[PDB]
């Protein structure tokens, strides 16, 4: 009878305790034998708490708790001194705090406050054999940042009986010993949580509580304000170990429950638009920043960029209080841009993005350049441009997006040769945004976007390959702030697209514009977009120009970059294409030029060319070009790819790399038997000993090194 | 017919923000012919038992009993529900042997010999809650099986004269074709997450079969109209709880409709499958399955042949639905008018999917988005979208989103999130030709419709669109939209509008009549905080604004007095935030007229006087208010002598006859507050006169100034309510209301006019009598004894008119 005895036991302790019967405490020792004759059962949890609860609020009534006696802590000795329903009733009590938060008393909360209070008080109390926690005091976070998410109106009245307890038990000594009676945790959560709900305590800057009111009280409106007020508590939320700052605000406030929250949605937001308000003005002693703006905006996206990591959540958890932070991001970007003494330098909040990845240099492009993007777009299109204001003349001009572009095209690995098209809109959409506050709006436009084709050609050909989804809206924006003409930049491209759309349609000739490899985009994506075949593209174009090859080799190139992409795609080869390039091949063999330069992955000798395109391609695609330069070759004549200049310089170098990605099998065969007999009748460099080396083992270069010398 | 549609607008007004409403509430007193026997037992006829193991209706019966709303006849109401549960307390195996004996048939002896086993099948079924949840999945299930034995023989080209005849049987019933509904629909619902993937397919094939036979249904518990009133409901339901599912089926739908169906001239085939199918395949496939949404390439290596019906045995649902998405003949197809998508659908769509049920993780559900929406913003207008449009794209956006509610919401958030995207590129660039003037003219054409006054039915809505119509301002903040700038070489800061917004159609929009919420009063201050940067000074340009806005839109000045404590440091943070210095001289003279207000009432110290008598007896008032302090603490520390004085004591008499009745709306009788104008008056007495008629009189004739800078902040839901408190409280004075007085007679009738106008009550019509006293003794223009016997009866007017040329 395990039973029996602990509740006739658990029972004479309840008389017992209204009175401060000296020495009357033994008969706690007797349950000892009751508990050593019962060791599933998740009942003892509960007995054995109950017991507390109810004892409490029994004596209660009778005498305050300082008068009360020394029966707590002998109550918590012989729980903890058996190691085995100590790890039962944390169980039990964090079971019940979670699934059926709503469905508790007013009376049971404090019963669980004391005595957590109690247990923080015997710090010897640590157990081992308990997965998940270490000590003791990871239980605490544990339990609350679970409580501080789901159900915010439990963390309250629960971390209000605690502090009116303990400001009830040891308010009679400890004038500085007192901050180390309660854990520390509790008394964080308060200065984040009750002003949040209620609003009568926001900015304002006696005896004891009503002698212990709590078990007959009239609200928690009142309870949780008679408290704030008490001159003994303000001046305790000061020291370290219970100051709150900016960071560890908002990294609670990413993790409330829209949906099982208290607030209304236009309600959680004027507390955001004033603590926002609140952390800006403070001292960096605190955490707070120190007036500026640079550092509030700086710290909320190194925050984002810390509490994504923890989410990869692939393709649930309900909707975050993210988001709402971001557009409370952009009420205060609108308010650092739109002034009187901009001088407008972005350095900062682009050093923030090349921290991360450099943590590891979860890859970049999967989910750090996805969310360098959703930032970046719900800004402004005009945070993209600097807008200088020298001395009032306030001219235009972009070094630190452009700088930052050519390291995260690497995230599109859909084209290669592109960007997306969602963050190309922006750009083009801004310098028409900023020409505004510049005095002649159609004279800056002309000098960026003359800049640019030199220094970040990549927005340039994702917009060609997006054109008929953008000009209605250059368009219809340059015609509505004023009706003038458009400049000499956003117009060429107009003609440049329509010298394509008609004579693609029954065929006419071609314009060939200034700048090939904007042309040849123009052609190859409208094609694409058509579904014409690829005879078309071959056939309307000059033949005597000094810009016709210009035009084929960059064509070759977005079909290399084709077919690796259909490479990455169900991996298979896509015949048809190897023929188009073959083609091309054809039709400028006949002229004397040198196609094997784009098969440099260096920038020794390639012309200009090649940069203002190898700079566009993602880097994920350079490391496969081996892949796509072994499918053509042999698809070729045997000879006349060996009148041009340097090429096996290129061909042994290639396959030294064609090795590093095995550590196609079966295609293993053609490039060593590809790669071994162009070289003997190829240039005159070697006439044996060569072919012989590389069949040796993989020392092409242990010979090469020596060979390349005299060639 | 009606009383139940303004029962169902109540609740969904009652969920939002609910405390009640105010229209039921004047009418249970004006409207009380029509308040009980045609709207009480409609509120109480729907006594079903409590299906909800709480209280999701009853908090309004409840409420309304606290008062004296409802009659004792509300104990019928629980004595019924009882009677309810009363109510409610509580062959086929040769059925399955003959419907079973089908499966061997059909292999390839289905040569019209499938007809007797029908017509045994409809013998049998003859003689037939359980009765019906069994049968349904008896019928169905056959489908499923027979199908799938005839699918390994030959495909469905050649095969296929059973089904519709085995269809053509069942609907030739009318008490079984109306269980496999709603078998369907719980079948697709609840279990759907989980069933298989063999009895989707015998869905589909059940869905078109039952479109070629276009039968009668005219009959049913909600369905009343044709199938195409049924497909809409379940995919809609289906697609907002569960996604997966939708495609999964749209995709089985059609790929039985290519291969069957098939071998006719493409003009008559595109009217087999319904439209809803293709209209729902348009939006989902490139929503879940990217990389077929324009950006990566156009594979296409079998474009022109039946595609293969291989749904028995395939390898995923990622290539029967990519298989079909690029064969030519559809994506050819998805051209016609018959089934467009176009902007104003695709929200109301995407505007009530809840996450928590879709499949996407959150940075992907925000990229379809921003891909969708500048991908109808780059589309014709004869197709649905806009050409370059901006302000289009809002204005679309936000009618959606008036046209949606006909609180806490997932879906709608994302929507008002890209308003912001959108819109922040507008006032950081200045148009000055085209600004705020394009948005709001919405609002007043939504606005106008609810102008045929009628039953209680349009004013509920008008109410419910006017804090939708607040909602959203709240949610495409930069929090300096309502601002109008200028451009001259330096920045004006003026706001030309905001002001008749407010003036019009806002001010009747919350309670305690004369403010506004202190939810929109504040962005108008953190405004002109935030775009006090732009100017030079940034400390003139707010007092120009807030000099100005005395004049006109007062109404908000007085709703940061009634809410100033939780205002002030909110601004007095924001500054220190930006610019760190002191404070301007317009945004702390309230701050000393509150501090003077404190500091005067604890001891007394004869409070002076601001020269603006409509501000500083507001402060006076709500800090009384809310301490809850007496009258005689409230007027005892006034210092009149030869000062602004009765206009400090009127502005008063004001703010305490406009809350007789916000504690009258808001589930009361009558206040005892009453008592402090019959002083006011007192007071006003022993200086030399300082009549106390302005007020009411609704005609600007010749009321003062503050006469009519009041009226400018009230609501109309008072104004067409101030005769009742008028007649309350007159009959507490007596032989100095008159005589001393300048149109008395005149207001009094005017008000009785009205008194009558609002219904189509001995506390309520009793001044017949005291109106019947006035006339006997009062300033004698004629009034010999005709108004006596001539306001003795219902023309006011007959002789009025006339008695009054004789002044």
């Amino acid at each position: 009878e395990p039973l029996g005895i602990l509740q006739s036991a658990l029972s004479d302790l309840r008389p017992l305790v209204t009175d401060a019967n000296k020495y009357e405490d033994v008969s706690a020792q007797v349950a000892v034998i009751s508990e050593k004759l019962i060791a599933q059962e998740q009942t003892v949890a509960d007995l054995l708490l109950t017991c507390f609860c109810q004892c409490l609020i029994a004596a209660s009534g009778t005498n305050p708790p300082d008068r009360q006696g020394q029966w707590p802590t002998l109550y918590v000795k012989m729980l903890c001194g058996h190691q085995w329903a100590f790890a039962a009733v944390l169980r039990r009590m964090l079971q019940l705090l979670r699934f059926q938060a709503p469905f508790l008393k007013d009376s049971h909360i404090v019963g669980l406050a004391a005595f957590s209070i109690h247990l923080h008080e015997c710090q010897p109390s640590l157990q081992f054999l308990i997965t998940g926690v270490q000590n003791l005091e990871h239980y605490w976070e544990n339990l609350l940042n679970l409580l501080c998410s789901d159900s915010v109106g439990v963390c309250l009245k629960l971390c209000t009986a605690a502090i009116s307890y303990a400001f009830c038990r040891f308010s009679e000594l400890h004038q500085d010993i007192f901050s180390g009676c309660v854990p520390p945790l509790f008394l964080r959560k308060l200065q984040y949580l009750v002003p949040r709900l209620i609003w009568e305590t926001r900015g304002e800057v006696a005896d004891s509580p009503l002698n212990w009111n709590l078990y007959a009280l009239a609200g928690w409106k009142e309870a949780a304000l008679s408290l704030w007020n008490q001159n003994r508590l303000q001046g305790l939320l000061r020291e370290k170990s219970f100051q709150v700052t900016f960071m560890d605000w908002l990294l609670w406030e990413m993790t409330l429950k829209s949906n099982n929250d208290v607030l209304c949605d236009t309600d959680r937001q004027e507390y955001q638009r004033w603590a926002v308000n609140h952390y800006l003005s403070e001292s960096s002693v605190v955490g707070g920043c120190n007036g500026d703006l640079e550092r509030g905006c700086i710290t909320i996206a190194e925050a984002v960029l810390q509490f994504s990591n923890r989410h990869i959540q692939h393709s649930l958890k309900s909707h975050t209080g993210l988001g709402d932070i971001l557009c409370r991001l952009q009420e205060l970007i609108c308010d650092i841009v739109t002034s009187h003494h901009q001088k407008g330098r972005r350095h900062f909040f682009f050093a923030i993005f090349y921290q991360r990845l450099e943590l590891h240099k979860h890859l970049s492009k999967q989910g750090v350049l996805e969310m360098c993007c959703r930032i970046l777009l719900g800004l402004p299109p005009l945070f993209l441009i600097n807008t200088p204001s020298e001395k009032g003349i306030r001219t235009l001009g972009s070094e630190d997006f452009w700088q930052f572009v050519n390291k995260e095209l690497k995230n599109l690995g859909p084209r290669g040769y592109a960007l997306p098209y969602n963050i190309t809109a922006h750009f083009f959409r801004g310098v028409i945004s900023a020409s505004v506050q510049c005095k002649d709006s159609s004279e800056a436009v002309n000098s960026i976007l003359s800049a640019t084709y030199s220094t970040c050609p990549a927005l340039l050909i994702s917009a060609a390959v997006g054109w008929p989804q953008l000009d209605p809206v250059l368009r219809s924006q340059w015609c509505s702030l004023f009706g003038v003409d458009l400049p000499k930049e956003l117009r060429t491209l107009r003609e440049q697209q329509a010298s394509v759309d008609s004579c693609l349609s029954q065929g006419e000739k071609l314009s060939l514009s200034c700048t090939p490899w904007l042309s040849a985009a123009f052609l190859y994506s409208t094609v694409q977009r058509k579904k014409l075949p690829c005879s078309r593209m071959l056939e309307i174009l000059d033949g005597l120009s000094s810009n016709f090859s210009m035009v084929l080799i960059s064509l070759l190139f977005f079909s290399v970059m084709d077919i690796i992409y259909m490479f990455l795609k169900d991996g298979r080869k896509h015949k048809d294409l190897l023929e188009n390039c073959v083609h091309i091949i054809h039709c400028l063999e006949q002229k004397g030029e040198t196609w094997v330069w784009l098969f440099q992955m260096t920038d020794e000798r390639k012309p200009e060319l090649g940069l203002h395109l190898h700079r566009a391609a993602s880097d994920v695609f350079l490391n496969l070009m081996p892949f796509a330069f072994f499918w053509l070759v042999p698809s070729l004549q045997l000879e006349q790819v060996v009148q041009q200049q340097d090429f096996l310089v290129i061909a042994l170098d290639m396959y030294h790399k064609f090795l590093q990605l095995f550590v196609h099998h079966l295609d293993s065969h053609d490039v060593f038997t590809c790669g071994r007999q162009f070289l003997l009748c190829c240039v005159p460099k070697c006439q044996k000993p060569n072919s012989a080396i590389l069949k040796k083992m993989l020392e092409s270069w242990e010979e090469h090194d020596p060979e390349l010398a005299a060639v």
